[PDB]
C-alpha cells in the first residue's frame, strides 16, 4: 500500500481546508460570498465530476461485495442510530432528530475529502477502489436519504405524499440525478465520453477537487456553536457513530460478505472499507439542516468537528491497519516516519497556538499561564521528535541530550494535564511552584530514570506510566472537585482521555503488539499538540 | 501541431466560460455571491499555479529571445496606444484614459484562457511555450501595469510619489509578487517543490482553470453597456488593438527578432506569438477599471467583447496559420473539419437563437419577424455544412440535394441581410413580398447556376459575388438612406462587413491561396450565426 503517500495527500486535503477556514476568518471571502464556491462546487464542478466518472464506469469490473458491504455498514448505522434517537429522542422532535442524526452517522464527505484521499492511496496500487467512491456514496444517498427525508416529513406531518417527498428531495440532489444520468449516458456512450464534451468535463472535473476543499474551509467557519450538554453527549455519539461504529462496521462486512479469492486483495478491501468509514460527514448534511431549520447547531458542529477529527483518525487508522502487512525493521522506519509527520504538523501547530496565546498576552492570565506552560512542553516534546529522527543513529551523548529533552518536556505535558486541571479547581474555588512542579519535577523524573521509547526499557515504560497515573488522579481528583474555563475543561478532558490510552497502553506493553502500543503512545506523545491547537489554536483572541 | 486539439480546447474553455454565463445569469450564483470565487480564484488558485510553474521552471531552457519579443510587441502596442489616445483625448481624461486603455491594449487573459489553450495546442509538440505564459504575462504586468497606474496617479494629481504609487499597485498585485516569490523560490528550492507542499499547490492550481473560466462567465453578465457613438469607436480600437495590432506585432517582433537554427520552429514560435497575440484582455484590467471608477463601461464591455471575439478569431486565425503547413489534399480535409467544428457551434448558437425569436413571440414583431427569417437561413446553412460532410463523398443526386438546401439558404442569408436593412429603412421612414424575395430569389439563383465552392467553379462564385453585391448594396444603401433598431443595426453593419471579406474574397479568387480564400469565405458562411447569436441569442427576452 502506498500509506507513505496519505501525509502529503492530508497535508493537500486538510491545507486547502485550512486555506478555506483562514480565508473565511480573515473575510477574504464573506459568508455571502462562500455561497458563490459553494454553488459553483456543488451545481457544476460536482455533477461533471459525477457525470464523467460515471459514464466512464466499467460496470462489469465493479467489485458489488465491496459495494453491498459498505452500503450494509450504512444502512446497519443508520437503523442504529434511528431507532436509538427514536427511543431516546423526546416526542416533539425525535422524528426529525432519527431523520438526520442517522444522515449524519452514515452520509459521508467521499467527493470533496474521500476521492483525493483514495486516489492518493490506491491510484498505484488499486485504482479500481475509486470506483466505489463514485459507487457507494450516491447509491447510499438514493437509499439512505429518503427515510430521513421521510422522516423529517412525518415531524412536519405529526402515506404516499410522505415517501413521494422524500423521494423527490433525494432525485432534485444533483449527487443522485447525475449519477442516474451518468449511467443512462454510459450505456448511451458506451464508456467513452465524446471528445469535445471530455475536456469540458475535466476541466469542471479538476476544479472540483480544490475549490470543494476550500469551500468546506469556508462552510466551517464559527459554526462550532457552545452546545448544551445533552447536544455535546449527542455530537460525540453522532461523531462515533460515523468515525467509529461505521468503519468498523465496514471492515466487519467486507470481511462477512468479500469471498476474493487473494487474501492479500481481501485484506486491503477490507482496509479500504475501514477508510471509507472514516470520511468525515458531508457538507451535505449541514445545508439539509440549516436550509430546513432542524438541529442546526449539533449538524453544522458535528459536520466540522467530524471534518477536523477525521484527518487524525485516517493518518493513525491507515496506518495501523498497513502494521499487520510490514516487517519489524520497515515497521520501526514507518513509527518513526509517522511520528516525524506528527511532530511537524503538532509543531506548526504549536507554534500557532503559542503565538496566539503570545501576542494575545493570555500568557499573563490564568488560566492560560499555566496552558502556555503545556503549550511550551508539547512544542519542546514536536521540536525533541523531529531532532530525535536525526539523532537516533548519532552518537551516545547527543542521545542522551535529545532525550532528556524530550522525555522532561513529555513527562511535563502530562504534569501540567493534572496541574491545568488543578488549576481550573483552584479558579473554581474562591503559580511559581505550579512551574516548577509542572517541569522540575518531570524533568528530575528523567535522571531518575537514567539511574526512542525502549531505551530505558521497562523502567522508561514504568515512569512513564507512573507519571501518567499521577497526571490522571491529579487531573479526575481535581475535575471532580472542581464539580473559556469550559474550553481548559474540554481540553483537560480531551488530554485525560488521551492519558488514559497511553497509560494503558504503556502499562499493556509492560505486562507484553509492541510497535502498535509504542505507536499509539507515540500518537498521543507527539500529537496532543494538536489537540491544544484544536481548543486553544482557533480562538477569537 | 496539434490544431485538431484547438475546438476540443476552445469548446471546454468557452464552454466553462459559458457555464459561468449561464449561471450567473439564472441567478445560481448572484454578483456578491461571485465574489466568492474570483477571491478563491485570484488570491489562492491562480497564485498556486503561479509559483508552482515558476518554482518548477527551467530558466535555462527559456526562449528569451521569444519573451524579448512579445514583450516589445507589447510594449510598443502599450506606446502607440498611450500616444494615441493623449494626442485624441481631451484632458480632463486623458491621463486616465492613456493609462487604462494601453493596458487594455497589452495585458492579456494568458491564466485562464491562454494557459489551457496553449496547454491544448502545444503540450505535445512544443511544451516548452507553456513557460512562456508564465514568464510574458507577469514580466509584462510588472513592466507595462505600472506606467497606467501612474497615468492615473497624473489624473489625479492633475513625482517620485507617483511612481511609487504606480509601482505598489503593481507589486501588491498577486500575480507579480506570487511570480517573485516563485523565482525567488525557484533558486531555494532548486526546481523541487517539496512533495508536502507540492501537491498542496497542485490541488488549488489544477482547481485555477475551471474556476477561472468560469468566474470569467460570472463577470461577463450584463457588463455589455449601451456605449456612447464615441465610447463604442474607441471600444473597436482597443479591441483591434488587442486583438489584431498586438498579436500581428508579436509575430513580427519574433520574426525580427528570434534568430533559431531551425525554420520549423521559429514559424510554430511566431505563430505561437500570434495566438499569445489573440488572447482577450484580462479581466483584471475591469477589475482595476470598475475598482478606480474609471472609463467602466468601455472597459468592462471591451472586456466581454474581447473574450466573446477573441474565440473565432483564436480559431479562424490558429488555422490560417497552419495552412503554410499544410499540403492541399489533408488542407481540404482541414477546411471541411474546420467548417464543420464552426457550422456545429453556429447551429447550436442558433438553434437557441431561434428559441429565444420565437418563444419570446418576437418572430411576430418587425423587425424581428425578419431577423427570424435569417436566422432559418442561417440554420439551415449550418444543417447543410453538417450535412455536406457526410454528402461530399457520396453519389450525385444526393449532393444536388444538398447543394440546394445549401445555397439557397446561404444566398438568402446574403438576401435577409439586404432585406434587414431595408426593413430598418422601412421602419424609420414613416411582409409577404420581403419573405418571398428574401427566400425565392435566392433559391432560384441556385437553378441559374446548375444551369463544395466550386463545384460549380467560375458560375459559382460569380453568383455567390453577384448576390453579397447585391447584398452589400441594398443593405448600404438602406442603412444609409434610414441615417432593438440599434441592434439590428449592429447585426447588419457586422454582417455587411462580412458580406464585404466575403465578396471580396470571392472576387479575388475570381481573379486567381483558393483554400485560404475559400476558408474566409466558409468562415463568414457557416459562422455568420455566431454574430447572429451574438447580438439577438443573449438579449433579455
Ligand atoms: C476512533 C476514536 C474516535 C471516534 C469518535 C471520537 C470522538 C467523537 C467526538 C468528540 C467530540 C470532540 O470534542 C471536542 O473537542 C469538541 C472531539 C473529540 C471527541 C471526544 C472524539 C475523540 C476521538 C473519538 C473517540
Ligand atoms: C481580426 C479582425 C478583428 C480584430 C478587431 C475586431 C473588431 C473589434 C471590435 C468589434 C466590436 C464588437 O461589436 C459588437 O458587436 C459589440 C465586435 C465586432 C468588432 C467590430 C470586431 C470585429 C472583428 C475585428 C475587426
Amino acid at each position: 500500500m502506498s500509506i507513505t503517500r496519505l501525509f502529503p495527500a492530508l497535508l493537500e486535503c486538510f491545507g486547502i481546508v485550512l486555506c478555506g477556514y483562514i480565508a473565511g476568518r480573515a473575510n477574504v471571502i464573506t459568508s455571502t460570498q462562500a455561497k458563490g464556491l459553494g454553488n459553483f462546487v456543488s451545481r457544476f464542478a460536482l455533477p461533471a465530476l459525477l457525470f464523467k466518472n460515471m459514464v466512464v464506469l466499467n460496470f462489469s469490473n465493479v467489485d458489488w461485495s465491496f459495494l453491498y458491504s459498505i452500503l450494509i455498514a450504512k444502512a446497519s448505522v443508520f437503523f442504529i442510530v434511528c431507532v436509538l434517537t427514536l427511543l431516546v429522542a423526546s416526542p416533539d422532535s425525535r422524528f426529525s432528530k432519527a431523520g438526520l442524526f442517522p444522515i449524519f452517522a452514515t452520509q459521508s464527505n467521499d467527493f470533496a475529502l474521500g476521492y483525493p484521499i483514495v486516489e492518493a492511496l490506491y491510484q498505484t496500487t488499486y485504482p479500481e477502489y475509486l470506483q466505489y467512491i463514485y459507487l457507494v456514496a450516491p447509491i447510499s444517498l438514493m437509499m439512505l436519504n429518503p427515510i430521513g427525508f421521510i422522516f423529517c416529513e412525518i415531524q412536519k406531518w405529526k402515506k404516499i405524499k410522505i415517501v413521494g417527498l422524500g423521494l423527490l428531495r433525494v432525485l432534485q440532489n444533483p449527487i443522485v440525478f447525475m449519477v442516474f444520468i451518468g449511467i443512462a449516458f454510459n450505456f448511451i456512450l458506451d464508456r467513452k465520453v465524446p471528445v469535445y464534451v471530455e475536456n469540458f468535463l475535466d476541466g469542471l472535473g479538476n476544479s472540483f477537487s480544490g475549490s470543494a476543499l476550500f469551500y468546506l474551509g469556508l462552510t466551517m467557519v464559527g459554526k462550532i456553536k457552545r452546545l448544551k450538554k445533552s447536544a455535546f453527549v449527542v455530537l460525540i455519539l453522532l461523531i462515533t457513530a460515523k468515525l467509529l461504529v461505521l468503519p468498523l462496521l465496514c471492515r466487519e462486512m467486507v470481511e462477512l460478505l468479500d469471498k476474493g479469492d487473494s487474501v492479500v486483495n481481501h485484506t486491503s478491501l477490507s482496509n479500504y472499507a475501514f477508510l471509507y468509514g472514516v470520511f468525515p460527514v458531508a457538507p451535505g448534511v449541514a445545508i439539509f439542516a440549516t436550509q430546513f431549520n432542524m438541529e442546526v447547531e449539533i449538524i453544522t458542529s458535528g459536520m466540522v468537528i467530524s471534518t477536523f477529527v477525521s484527518a487524525p483518525i485516517m493518518y493513525v487508522s491507515a496506518w495501523l491497519l498497513t502494521f499487520p502487512t510490514m516487517d519489524p525493521k520497515p515497521l520501526a522506519y514507518a513509527i518513526q516516519n509517522v511520528s516525524f509527520d506528527i511532530s511537524i504538523v503538532s509543531l506548526i501547530s504549536l507554534i500557532w497556538s503559542l503565538a496566539i496565546l503570545l501576542l494575545s498576552k493570555k500568557y499573563k492570565q490564568l488560566p492560560h499561564m499555566l496552558t502556555t506552560n503545556l503549550l511550551i512542553a508539547q512544542s519542546i516534546v514536536c521540536a525533541g521528535m523531529m531532532i530525535w529522527n536525526f539523532v537516533k543513529e548519532k552518537n551516545f551523548v547527543g542521545q542522551i541530550l535529545v532525550f532528556v529533552l524530550l522525555y522532561s518536556s513529555l513527562y511535563s505535558t502530562y504534569l501540567w494535564t493534572g496541574l491545568l486541571a488543578i488549576s481550573l479547581f483552584l479558579l473554581k474555588k474562591r503559580v511559581g511552584i505550579i512551574i516548577i512542579s509542572g517541569w522540575g519535577i518531570p524533568a528530575l523524573l528523567v535522571g531518575v530514570l537514567l539511574i526512542s521509547a525502549f531505551f530505558y526499557g521497562k523502567e522508561q515504560m514504568i515512569t512513564t506510566a507512573v507519571t501518567l497515573f499521577c497526571s490522571i488522579l491529579i487531573a479526575g481528583i481535581s475535575l471532580m472537585c472542581m464539580n473559556q474555563l469550559t474550553r481548559h475543561v474540554l481540553l483537560c478532558l480531551l488530554l485525560i482521555i488521551g492519558l488514559f490510552a497511553n497509560l494503558s497502553s504503556c502499562l499493556w506493553w509492560l505486562f507484553n503488539l509492541y510497535v502498535e502500543l509504542q505507536f499509539f503512545c507515540a500518537v498521543f506523545n507527539f500529537g496532543q499538540g494538536f489537540i491544544s491547537f484544536g481548543i486553544f489554536g482557533l480562538d477569537k483572541h
